[PDB]
């Protein structure tokens, strides 16, 4: 019941407490750990507004008070004869910095607290969601020096009226099939792209082209956008020792924005919730750039600094790895875009575990996604064991909308 | 029950059926995730169902299920354990039996060498200078002058848990520590505690920085006795860089052969808590986590020192630069004495390969992702892309506690 997790390298102890008020399953049961798996009506909406609405007036110091008990009622009253119910704008900014506070595979939430939430709830068709998510990418983006951000469309209702933002993220690289056989640009977006050019995109066919939004109202068949191309930060990138780094013609886009998660809260259903911070370096230069199915640029790379790639274990793809690492960071700070290194993510956030721990009684953490997908064991997040489990208000998967959509 | 894990780079979908065979628990709950918790007197009457259950599985091993051999054996196990309480391993199921456990060994990467293993049997063993004879014969047989070879070695198994026999040493061959009056260490600080206890049983250490510590070994419940491996037999290999001439005189070696040495084996039921096993390195278990860990060597600091990498701030990488020097280094020692070793790619890689056949031929591979993984370069390799589903099978080899902590000591 009360349960605890050691840090191996500074033999420090914590008691998680938290994980009683745990209510989703995790998919793991006692005869089987699915840790590493990516994804493993009336009644039901009262007790998770309440269950939601007693954690707010908690946190307000104000659990058990007239405007609680009053607030419940309400609630009650609209969800009996409505059969859904509306946040007040409070509880809404308090949903989505929880629902970021509790999503276990993030290492950035020592920030959860500093979100500025946009509500777009009063948004009705696929030209106010362009105009929203447009403010969006400029606030945060900020010139460079990056903010977090959520903007949330209007909840579901009953399902066959859903706002939806097609794109994984508000910003990503176009990817094309070629005779040739090979992939030009992003492979990770092969099918959203023909998908663009079937809805009627003007593709450049080129290595970077930046993709329209499409976007989803109130149920709608989505339209194709184009983002101002003035909105779209993006940093070339060089190495700081390595002339020839530049001529590989490598460029990211510095705004992180996850656009196809859902975001719960007191049991509505928010389906397009664009949420944007600033990348951990590694995220680009580890995982974008050198993913097998990704830009995969390690072999060229290496081809570069003339390394032995004759056998494996003069370790030459751990080398290029780290110099496309340092490229990625240098070009960032050069040009003053905000970015975080794997060193300093993983640090700030045992922090914010131990401040979570003594503060709310634990902090649910994914291990497989917080350890960086390079120099695991010299970031100090490797060492320390973390329980997983799953709190609302949250983040949720969701699939793919193109296969859920009727045209 | 069919199970689904998919490779997220290759797109390759597997189904496990085997998790089906998994009796024992993981510490998940439907609720909770335990996926990275480091640690998440037995019965008549539980043990003729897990003698039964093995020979189960021994006799479908050798397609003989249900034959007179088999049904014999099992009439002939109940009659020993009603009649004494336990019983005998055949020397045939014993070999099955400690090359199951590796193989059901979720967290070990090495498992495509799983049938290969070398048992010694060392049943007849009853005194600690008997169990310090099997355990040089068994570091000179798996060393084999660089050519290391698999082995397992196995004691007496327990009787009333007051009789254990124990191997002290976490491994065979591993380093003192010594933590000096100002705070520091000298050595690995992984062995500060065991160091002391050697020390206080009359050890005289050396007192260096790769002083490679005496066996304690413990017979029959006993009081552990101390041994020195005869230093002839501990082959090591001095640490030294393909391209950088200043890497030699930061004066480190290592031992050629890791063996394992505080686990216990539990094969049908009975547990032998003292039962060493040993294979070869893989690169990173060296280079990132003995040197480079803050609580082992840490050398990270003096090799980027000498690199004259910028350490002004960690966005230059400089501690990434430095891990990928000192595994080059110790991959390159190792090759250049011709003593066995498997870098991580190469290492990774072949697991992948073992775990498909794995999944083909026996319905599934229970595997660890947190520690199969390696702890550099993660997503480089291409087990960081695999589903696995972690679930635990018997035979088995467990943690069990240090025995400082548990012996009675009788003076
Ligand atoms: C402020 C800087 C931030 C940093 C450095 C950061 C870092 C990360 C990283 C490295 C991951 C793993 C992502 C991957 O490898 O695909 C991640 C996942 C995640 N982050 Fe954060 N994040 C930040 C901001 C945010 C914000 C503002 C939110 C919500 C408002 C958020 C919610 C999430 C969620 C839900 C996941 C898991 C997403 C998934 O399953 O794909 N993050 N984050
Ligand atoms: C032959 C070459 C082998 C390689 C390259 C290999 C590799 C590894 C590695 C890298 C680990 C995790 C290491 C760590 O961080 O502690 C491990 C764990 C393990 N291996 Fe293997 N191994 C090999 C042979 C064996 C053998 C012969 C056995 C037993 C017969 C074995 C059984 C185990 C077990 C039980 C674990 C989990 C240990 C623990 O929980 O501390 N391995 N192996
Ligand atoms: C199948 C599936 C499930 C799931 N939960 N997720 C995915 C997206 C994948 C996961 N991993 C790479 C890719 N996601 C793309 C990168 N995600 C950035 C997260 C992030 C970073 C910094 C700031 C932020 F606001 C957000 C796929
Ligand atoms: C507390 C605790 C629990 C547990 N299960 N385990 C430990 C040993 C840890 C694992 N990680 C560092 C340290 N022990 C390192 C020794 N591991 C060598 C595994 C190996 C490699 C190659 C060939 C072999 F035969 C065996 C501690
Ligand atoms: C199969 C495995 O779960 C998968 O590759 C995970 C591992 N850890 C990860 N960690 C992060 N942060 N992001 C990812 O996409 C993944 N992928
Ligand atoms: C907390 C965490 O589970 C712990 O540090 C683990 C992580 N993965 C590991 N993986 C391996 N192979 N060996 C280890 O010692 C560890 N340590
Ligand atoms: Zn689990």
């Amino acid at each position: 019941r009360f349960l605890k997790v050691k840090n191996w390298e500074t033999d420090v102890v914590l008691t998680d407490t938290l994980h009683l008020k745990s209510t989703l399953e995790t998919g793991c049961t006692e005869h089987i750990c699915m840790g590493s798996i990516v994804l493993p009506t009336k009644d039901q909406l009262f007790p998770l507004a309440k269950e939601f609405l007693d954690q707010y007036y908690s946190s307000i110091k104000r659990f058990g008070s007239k405007a609680h008990m009053d607030r419940l009622e309400e609630v009650n009253k609209e969800i009996e004869s409505t059969s859904t119910y509306q946040l007040k704008d409070t509880e809404l900014i308090y949903g989505a910095k929880h629902a970021w506070r509790n999503a276990s595979r993030c290492v950035g939430r020592i920030q959860w607290s500093k979100l500025q939430v946009f509500d777009a709830r009063d948004c009705t068709t696929a030209h106010g969601m362009f105009n929203y998510i447009c403010n969006h990418v400029k606030y945060a983006t900020n010139k460079g020096n990056l903010r977090s951000a959520i903007t949330i469309f209007p909840q579901r209702t009953d399902g066959k009226h859903d706002f939806r933002v097609w794109n994984s993220q508000l910003i990503r690289y176009a990817g094309y099939k070629q005779p040739d056989g090979s992939t030009l640009g992003d492979p990770a977006n092969v099918q959203f792209t023909e998908i663009c050019i079937q809805q009627g995109w003007k593709a450049p066919r080129g290595r970077f082209d930046v993709l329209p939004l499409l976007l989803q109202a109130n149920g709608n068949d989505p339209e194709l956008f184009q983002i101002p191309p003035e909105l779209v930060l993006e940093v070339p990138i060089r190495h700081p020792k390595f002339d020839w780094f530049k001529d590989l013609g490598l460029k990211w886009y510095g705004l992180p924005a996850v656009s196809n998660m859902l975001l719960e809260i007191g049991g509505l259903e928010f389906s397009a919730c664009p949420f944007s911070g600033w990348y951990m370096g590694t995220e680009i230069g580890v995982r974008n750039y050198c993913d097998n199915s990704r830009y995969n640029i390690l072999e060229e790379v290496a081809k570069k600094m003339d390394l032995d790639m004759r056998k494996t274990s003069s370790l030459w793809k751990d080398q290029a790895l780290v110099e496309i690492n340092i490229a990625v960071l240098y070009s960032f700070q050069s040009d003053k875009v905000t970015i975080v290194d794997h060193h300093s993510a993983t640090e700030s956030f045992i922090k914010h575990m131990e401040n979570e721990y003594r503060c709310r009684g634990g902090c649910p953490a994914d291990w497989v996604w917080i350890v960086p997908p390079m120099s695991g064991s010299i970031t100090p997040v490797f060492h320390q064991e973390m329980l997983n489990y799953r709190l609302t208000p949250s983040f949720e998967y969701q699939p793919d909308p193109w296969n859920t959509h009727v045209w």
